[PDB]
């Protein structure tokens, strides 16, 4: 339940170097006597906001910024405030990848991005394009190899390709409306995907660990990965090359481009002692030194040491690969852009759905979010204030358009309907300020959670929502009714995913409610 005052926990993922970073640890402990623990869970991602929203978890948690700020959003991290004299020592474009609704809420460490990489023994010279693979995988077909093997399991190892012909995330300011999943170029790179899998030039079932043996040992030509590879190939003997990733229609592929972070646990009663880990052990020469031994950084964001690392042509190559992709998103919708883009690529490449299929559900499961939010927020206001919002609604304005107006026909209904449960309930939560709107989060989960799953029930949530949103506008905090509007979609979307997807998300809800 609470963090131990007086030790550091630290967890890291255990593709990074865990034993490097435990020996800055044990430097640490001999300047100060703080024993510091270095942890590299399973799903540490996934188990880091579980643990933190109970006041539990590491002390310092290291991850690529992208799921930074939903920690943050979620009020699990703590805010970083290094002087100036710190600050500059780092490159600025790495302190903007750690920057969340204007507050750095984490430190930075190195630039990471994809690149081929290839047996200078099997293939001197390494394809430029994708296209030419399967010519390649034949040739070495005969001589009792093959051309690429990697992590198809991941959708970060994928998504270059899928990137490539013009699919996208989120569209860039992002218009977190506008999401790039399941257009023609998403669906071309995918297609591709599927046709080496279908011609036999790769498995379905490959993962991290089997291409990165296949690889060392010699049996694959080629494999897609990062820095952090490079110890293990070396070890290995492997006469390797790391250069840019190959083209797909002309285009370069376009990885996603991460910077590996440390947050700070808003739950940790170690706060200073892990900003002095990290500035004054860690984000130094001799820190980042010990680390990069044990599995490679990439471009460390530590200008000196990046310096003497960058005569390097694998971080030539690294950097290459990320000047044609982009910066992650550190938005709070990334967690959900991912799993829907992993479970399309699972399925597409296992033969579970088609690439059509497949795209179709991720474009819902990555709009969900935002769209539920445009309709309950819509419905909650133009209830609490009598007047309907004016403003387009934007991308699949249709189904917006529709869904608010079935739920203004259900969801009046509900509220006459229930209009006595509904009251003895508002008076029993005394909702007063937004301090209060905050604390329903637990509750409601709680409430809805429980028994079945139906439209009923998601029409029940936001109408109570609207009977509150009235209360609010009434006592003068119509300013509670954004946040409460956010609070009810954040409990329906997690709670919900999956079912929602299944329905075809508001397209179903109308559907359901027709006539
Ligand atoms: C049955 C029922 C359901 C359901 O089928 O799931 N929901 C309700 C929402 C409101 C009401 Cl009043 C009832 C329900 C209710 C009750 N009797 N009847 C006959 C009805 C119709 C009281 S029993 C259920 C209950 C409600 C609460 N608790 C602790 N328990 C208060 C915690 C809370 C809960 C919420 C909120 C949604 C928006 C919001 F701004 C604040 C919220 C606060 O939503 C829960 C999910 C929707
Ligand atoms: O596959 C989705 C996954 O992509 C990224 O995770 C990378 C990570 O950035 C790399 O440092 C390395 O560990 O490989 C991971 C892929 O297995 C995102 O950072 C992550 O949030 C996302 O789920």
């Amino acid at each position: 339940g609470k963090i131990e005052e007086g030790k550091l926990v630290i967890w890291i993922n255990g593709d990074k170097g865990y034993n490097g970073l435990a020996e800055v640890g044990k430097k640490f402990e001999k300047d100060t006597g703080i024993k510091v623990t270095v942890e590299h869970p399973d799903k540490l991602e996934e188990k880091f906001p579980q643990v933190a929203a109970t006041g539990d978890g590491p002390d310092i948690i290291f991850w690529a910024h992208d799921r930074f700020g939903g920690y943050a959003q979620s009020g699990l991290l703590a805010e970083i405030t290094p002087d100036k004299a710190f600050q500059d020592k780092l490159y600025p474009f790495t302190w903007d990848a750690v920057r969340y609704n204007g507050k750095l809420i984490a430190y930075p460490i190195a630039v990471e991005a994809l690149s081929l990489i290839y047996n200078k023994d099997l293939l001197p010279n390494p394809p430029k394009t994708w296209e030419e693979i399967p010519a390649l995988d034949k040739e070495l077909k005969a001589k009792g190899k093959s051309a690429l093997m990697f992590n198809l399991q991941e959708p970060y190892f994928t998504w270059p390709l899928i990137a490539a012909d013009g699919g996208y995330a989120f569209k860039y300011k992002y218009d977190i409306k506008d999401v790039g999943v399941d257009n023609a170029g998403a669906k071309a790179g995918l297609t591709f995907l599927v046709d080496l899998i279908k011609n036999k030039h790769m498995n379905a079932d490959t993962d991290y660990s089997i291409a990165e043996a296949a690889f060392n040992k010699g049996e694959t030509a080629m494999t897609i990965n990062g820095p952090w590879a490079w110890s293990n190939i070396d070890t290995s003997k492997v006469n390797y090359g790391v250069t840019v990733l190959p083209t797909f229609k002309g285009q370069p592929s376009k990885p996603f481009v991460g910077v590996l972070s440390a947050g700070i646990n808003a739950a940790s009663p170690n706060k200073e002692l892990a900003k002095e880990f990290l500035e004054n052990y860690l984000l130094t020469d001799e820190g980042l030194e010990a680390v990069n031994k044990d599995k490679p950084l990439g471009a460390v964001a530590l200008k000196s040491y990046e310096e003497e690392l960058a005569k390097d042509p694998r971080i030539a190559a690294t950097m290459e690969n990320a000047q044609k992709g982009e910066i992650m998103p550190n938005i709070p919708q990334m967690s959900a852009f991912w799993y829907a883009v992993r479970t399309a690529v699972i399925n597409a490449a296992s033969g579970r759905q088609t690439v059509d299929e497949a795209l179709k559900d991720a474009q819902t499961g990555s709009e969900l979010y935002r769209q539920s939010l445009e309709i309950i927020s819509r419905y909650l206001r133009e209830q609490a204030t009598g007047a309907a919002d004016t403003a387009p609604m934007g991308a699949s304005g249709a189904t917006s358009r529709k869904a608010l107006e079935t739920l203004r026909r259900v969801g009046d209904g509900v509220q006459r309907n229930h209009e006595t449960a509904f009251q003895g309930m508002l008076r029993k939560l005394d909702i007063k300020n937004e301090d209060d709107v905050k604390s329903l989060s637990r509750v409601m989960i709680h409430v809805f959670s429980d028994g079945v799953t139906n439209w009923g029930r998601i029409v029940t949530l936001i109408s109570f929502g609207a009977f509150v949103a009235k209360h609010l506008k009434t006592i003068n905090q119509e300013s509670c009714i954004e946040p409460l509007a956010e609070s009810i979609t954040d409990v329906l979307v997690r709670t919900k995913r999956d079912w929602l997807v299944k329905q075809r998300g508001w397209d179903g809800f109308v559907e359901f409610f027709h006539v």
